[PDB]
């Protein structure tokens, strides 16, 4: 048996952010997602922000996987918002999540 409901709000006219490093790893990333998922739902605006060392020995496309990582927990709740793209000159990306404005919904109560 199932029974709770908060009700219907959009939310008002909010926005968060979040900022870390490459260096997180699965156990720490695991929260970090969980955090924005959470505000996904409200339809709130996340705008993440990923650091990276002095000029890492590492590519762009890695620095894309962290990205993918986080929407790969609300592929069905969330979307790229805002495609990423490397901001300060590359050294970091910006990106956004939003939700599906398409009727796709893998998480609640059939709905219908």
């Amino acid at each position: 048996g199932s029974s709770g409901s908060s009700g219907p709000k959009t939310g008002p006219t909010m926005t968060k952010e979040l900022v870390f490093s490459s260096n997180i790893g699965q156990h720490d990333l695991d929260t970090k997602s969980k955090q924005i998922q959470q505000w996904i739902e409200k339809k709130y605006h996340v705008q993440v922000t990923i650091k990276r060392r002095k000029d890492a020995e590492q590519s762009e496309e890695e620095t894309e996987e962290i990205f993918n990582q986080i929407l790969q927990t609300m592929p069905d709740i969330a979307t790229f918002s805002s495609r990423p793209k490397a901001i300060r000159g590359g050294t970091a990306s910006m990106c956004v999540f939003r939700h599906l404005s398409k009727k796709e919904e893998k998480s609640g109560p059939s709905s219908g």
